[PDB]
């Protein structure tokens, strides 16, 4: 991968792997997301900030504080065949005080057709006391060098799905998977559970019908707590229509939450 | 990826990606068995066999006849780091009406210093009987073609570690790991659980000390039975043994039928 040529995005391909891909022999939103992240995480190489996720300056590194994750929304039109080339574009984009923006765009390198399209929502926060802080006038602009300066959106439209307000999933869930454990391969570097991980235990709770004959169109996924090493998770979800489904990702004891979302459903 | 200049081998090169990394900052055993597999599907593909991973011809699909893998054996030296580029080389080779073993070479792309090897080997069943059955004269012809006719082996020596006999551990096991689950990221292609998840999953019932302050060296690996997509498994180990060994068994959580048993060698970090 590299940077493109104003510097202010990255871009890499790859080809699709046989153990990517899922029973239509094409690679399943989970290898997706495990490429945007990789994408990301080069794109904050390339330019000297930290490897680990949290895309940290030695400024950040000194007060304690990680960039973290609150919001995922990947809408697909083709997923990638195995052995296809995918060439996959990214920027970063400060929203203010509120937090940051990471976009993705996804094409078909043979085609040069856009084949998905992918947002995030990132805040920063102390990694020990885990409390939330507005961005500081001394670090916002270490980064802000690395980010277009005008709009430039992979979601342009005002008030699209991406920004969208989820409700919480109310008992009795139509469908459920129970007693969900993260084990090492679901861990990164820092003993965190990975954020795709999560993205899998949502989709366990969709009957095995619906996956059969209908392909993932659209995924938002919020992430308000993370799932440690030895906790167990309840995946829950109740149809709300295509097809469209509320989730609700919550620990197996005392029921707190750690994530909601909605996904979207085309018939094959 | 090629086939090399002879036509009977196959080499493919792989860059170490960020989710791929354990936290060592190198690439976990797993990631190494996922990268076996893609270089061996890749592998078939370049001749014409199935890539589905059980490499068949038009001949054993009229006859619902698929390769499985019995035992896969893996010793590494040296990690790979975040972004290094390993290289793999790959080759076939038939052991008689046996079976037949895949082998692989890992080798550092800048220095070209040898960090790890692999074999494995698989026998023919019917997919649907499950039966085993010997392979047939006119099967074995059509792969002979694409493997060395002199023995090439990944580890030569006569009586070495991967042909070594597994006991089975007696309970109580020192350690276990139970109700493990396998999800949709663990099937393959045609829904069968990846074989890359039993070797997670015979590695969860490991303490984690030893995995902070051990490094992995051997694994080996005996595949008894599948676990179904709608099956939950428990995952046994105690201490055989500067060097660490452990005994393994992964059995059904009820029952306790058998579907693995293995070995691991830790070395002090
Ligand atoms: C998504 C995000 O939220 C807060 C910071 C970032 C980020 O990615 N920063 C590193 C980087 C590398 C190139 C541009 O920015
Ligand atoms: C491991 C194995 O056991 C039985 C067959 C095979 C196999 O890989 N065959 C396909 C192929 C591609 C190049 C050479 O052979």
């Amino acid at each position: 991968g590299s940077l493109t040529e104003d510097g202010l995005s990255y871009k890499e391909k790859f080809v699709v792997r046989s153990y990517e891909v899922g029973s239509n022999k094409t690679a399943t939103v989970e290898t997706i997301a495990n490429l945007l992240q990789e994408v990301g995480c080069n794109h904050a190489q390339s330019v000297g900030f930290s490897t680990d996720g949290f895309a940290t300056t030695t400024t950040m590194r000194k007060l304690h504080l990680i960039w973290v994750t609150a919001r995922m929304h990947i809408e697909i039109y083709k997923y990638p065949a195995w052995g296809d080339v995918v060439e996959i574009e990214t920027w970063c984009q400060s929203e203010g005080r509120i937090g940051t923006r990471r976009d993705w765009i996804l094409k078909d390198s043979v085609t040069g057709e856009v084949t998905g399209r992918a947002t995030s929502k990132w805040v920063m926060m102390n990694q020990d006391t885990r409390r939330l802080q507005k961005v500081s006038d001394d670090v916002r602009d270490e980064y802000l060098v690395f980010c277009p300066q005008e709009p430039r959106l992979a979601f342009p439209e005002e008030n699209n799905r991406s920004l969208k307000k989820i409700p919480k999933l109310e008992d009795p869930a139509q469908y459920s998977m129970i007693g969900l454990k993260p084990r090492r391969a679901d861990l990164d570097m820092n003993q965190h559970v990975n954020n795709v991980t999560y993205i899998g235990w949502v989709l366990e709770s969709i009957p095995q019908e619906i996956v059969d004959t209908h392909e993932l169109q659209v995924i938002t996924l919020d992430y308000r707590r993370e799932c440690q090493q030895d906790d167990v998770v309840d995946s829950l979800t109740t149809t709300t229509s295509d097809s469209q489904f509320l989730h609700l990702l919550r620990l197996s004891g005392d029921g707190q939450e750690i994530n909601r979302g909605t996904t979207l459903w085309r018939k094959k």
